[PDB]
């Protein structure tokens, strides 16, 4: 209806790319990521722009759904949940990555390695089904539209 | 000042290994660029932590310098520059790359990496001298802090 599907679809193809290559890592080390300045910078972009852009995703959708309504990141991806958009329980699963976005770009004095190597597998398992979930909420749109109006 | 020089110091710390970690891109051919992503994917980061550890230091040292001003991050490094805290040769030939924070944050969809490319001996050249103008005003701050007390 309100929302943009060429701004989400966009969005998706760029995390199914990131996780694309963020799969790369999935049996790397622990010692041999922590040992790598470079792969460490690698994933921790994939990583940042993962959450940045179902962040900007979801505030898109807010944005359509419910206008002029605030949310926080984390309040966000809650939001969806509630919806149907997300599933309630991949959306609290999901939602504390979003800090992910904010803390690699503001908080780069205070990157633990350790920590980035475990958000790793833990986004490699979200996010893909994060993908899926959106990309079913469009598709129901659509169909619902053209049961509205007849075919687009 | 009131400048805590432990926030500027672990900066340009953090500056210093992004610089050398960037140098190993210095002679890299722009094909072999454009194909490689994860080459792509690691000076992205280092430019955007680059040029956010610099934003953070100009805005902690204007935040007690001309504290209730604010400035954008563009004009930061002039504001410094005329204040002899970096030359205005160095501030104004660094200031457009302060956008690189933001455009690499938020403009994820919309990299040009020859752009970016460019933006690499841009770095390479110009963030050394601005982080030994910046250590030598950490310096004066010291020697005054050394009259001040004893």
């Amino acid at each position: 209806t309100n929302i943009e599907p060429v701004i989400i679809e966009t969005r998706l193809e760029l995390i199914g790319r990131y996780l694309d290559h963020l799969k790369k890592f999935e049996n790397i080390s622990l010692d041999d990521y922590l040992s790598s300045f470079e792969q460490q910078l690698i994933t921790e972009r994939l990583l940042q722009l993962i959450t940045q852009a179902a962040i900007d995703i979801n505030d898109h959708i807010l944005s359509k759904l419910k206008s002029g309504k605030s949310y926080t990141n984390f309040e966000a991806f809650i939001e969806l949940g509630k919806y149907q958009i997300l599933t309630p329980e991949l959306a609290k699963q999901i939602a504390p990555s979003s800090g992910l976005a904010n803390r690699l770009v503001h908080e780069y004095d205070d990157i633990d390695p350790n920590q980035v190597f475990m958000a790793i597998s833990f986004a490699l398992q979200q996010y893909p089904l994060y993908v899926r979930q959106i990309n079913s909420y469009l598709i129901t749109l659509e169909e619902e539209n053209d049961l509205e109006s007849g075919h687009h």
